[PDB]
């Protein structure tokens, strides 16, 4: 009996579907740079990404050996999203057609001598029975949106976020890891899946029910306690769109910007910082819907992306789609074949700190002592902050009657303090403090003292730029 042998099969499913790989070392200590009156704080930290899932998203419509009820081997091939098919005498099995939100549809059909052709035929009579009357030919309300976003930092971490095919779409996607690492550009990758339907296979009550003259014709197909058999349980059909979004923006509101952008929820309206969207250059690898043969690569601009997703969503059809994701189960215990994958990577985040301008104006019938101070950030080795004391070069200096000077506090500065005093004709209170405050490093700030020795009057004003 086969079931007995299947029950005797002693393997470790999870350990045979594992993807290690760290090779991360240690990232160069965080540093600080000066660029065009701005301060660039570069901080890159070592992180780890993990992905354990039995839902395999496809990529190459040609490298597809996937179909509902497909009997596949459980090996490195299956692990690398390039499984091996076991073409043996197949046992009749029942297939069902699941739709996103079609109430109680779930059309069922029987399948004899299971194979690409037969399954294709079943799915054909299904989809045909569906399109024949139901108003769901070109589009169907809201197909299942499977949105998988992630900021790009490492080919491997992307290989973990999507699998071992992003290595295949990498060239078309054109990702700038060097730039991201340098901190120049910022790029997010988004797996936008748009499932129109989903073919399900009735869980085999028994391996015997799956495969009756199959006495021991298993060892002649590659079945062993070393190479367990799996079967494609569910296959999702729709439009798969792997989009790459690059922008020269900073590390502020980017995620939200991109996500909201891709989701296209009229974010444009009341969009505080939309410079990212005005600087969103994209490149998308799409397949499904528009065609059931080849894929399409489109590089361009934010708008082009919007109109491309909008014209790619409800412009396709339902008649016949392409496999964009699938799932398989072990033949023995019908356990979900959950591929695991780990990957350490480097998250590189930079921060811009603008210059600061402090104008000083003296209009007093007297002599005014000036005294302004602050501290500057120094990023030495070990990536540890080093705040260094700084004071105005003319500090302690006393200015006569009228004076004026604008000062340029660097971006890597903080804890600004201003202290200005005025000389009085008094011997007891020779010096009278006029102004003394801790000040925020706002864009532009003008401080104007003026008036009489017996009465000094000041003015602290703040201005903007652009
Ligand atoms: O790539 C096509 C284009 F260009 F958007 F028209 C498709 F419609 F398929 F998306």
């Amino acid at each position: 009996d086969i079931n007995q042998y299947f029950q005797s099969l002693t393997y470790e499913p999870q350990e045979i579907l594992t993807n290690e790989g760290e090779y991360i070392d240690n990232p160069p200590a965080t540093t600080g740079m000066l660029e065009n009156g701005r301060f660039v704080v570069l901080r890159r930290e070592k992180k780890n990404i993990t992905n354990n899932s039995a839902d395999i998203a496809v990529i190459d419509a040609k490298a597809a050996n996937i179909y509902p009820g497909a009997l596949l081997r459980a090996d490195q091939n299956l692990l690398d999203n390039n499984p091996t098919l076991i073409s043996i005498a197949r046992g009749d099995l029942t297939l069902s057609l699941n739709l996103p939100g079609l109430a109680n549809g779930d059309s069922h059909t029987v399948v004899n001598s299971p194979t690409r052709s037969t399954v294709r035929t079943g799915v054909n009579n299904l989809l045909s029975k569906w399109n024949n009357t139901y108003a769901g030919e070109y589009g169907n309300t809201q197909a299942e949106l499977q949105y998988d976003e992630t900021m790009a930092y490492s080919m491997s971490q992307l290989k973990t976020k999507f699998g071992t095919s992003f290595e295949k779409i990498a060239v078309p996607l054109d990702i700038n890891f060097d730039a991201v690492n340098s901190g120049e550009k910022q790029v997010q990758i988004v797996n936008f899946k748009q499932i129109y339907y989903t073919v399900s296979v009735d869980e085999p009550e028994s391996p015997s029910k799956l495969f009756g003259t199959t006495v021991e014709d298993l060892k002649r197909n590659g079945i062993t306690d070393e190479v367990p058999p799996v079967y494609v349980s569910s296959v999702s059909y729709g439009r798969s769109m792997f989009i790459k979004l690059e922008t020269s923006s900073r590390s502020t509101q980017v995620q939200a910007a991109f996500k909201a952008a891709i989701k296209g929820v009229d974010i444009s309206g009341n969009a505080e910082y939309q410079d990212i969207l005005k600087n969103t250059s994209f490149s998308a690898y799409i397949f499904g819907g528009d065609a059931g043969s080849a894929a399409t690569v489109v590089s361009g601009n934010i708008e082009t992306l919007k109109k491309i997703i909008e014209e790619g969503a409800r412009y396709g059809k339902l008649n016949l789609g392409v496999p964009i994701s699938y799932s398989t189960n072990f033949v023995k215990d019908n356990r979900p074949a959950q591929i695991l994958s780990n990957s350490e990577y480097i998250e590189t985040t930079s921060t811009v700190h603008n210059s600061s301008a402090l104008t000083l104006d003296h209009s007093g019938a007297y002599v005014a002592k000036y005294n302004i101070t602050w501290e500057e950030v120094s990023y030495n080795e070990a990536g540890e902050e080093v705040w260094e004391p700084k004071a105005w070069d003319k500090n302690g200096v006393n200015l006569t009657s009228h004076w004026s000077e604008t000062i340029q506090i660097p971006g890597n500065a903080r804890n600004l303090h201003v202290n200005i005093q005025e000389c009085t004709g008094l011997a007891w209170e020779w010096w009278r403090t006029v102004y003394d405050k801790d000040l925020p490093l706002v864009g532009q700030r003008k401080i104007t003292i003026w008036g009489t020795t017996l009465y000094p009057q000041y003015a602290d004003e703040v201005i903007e730029l652009e």
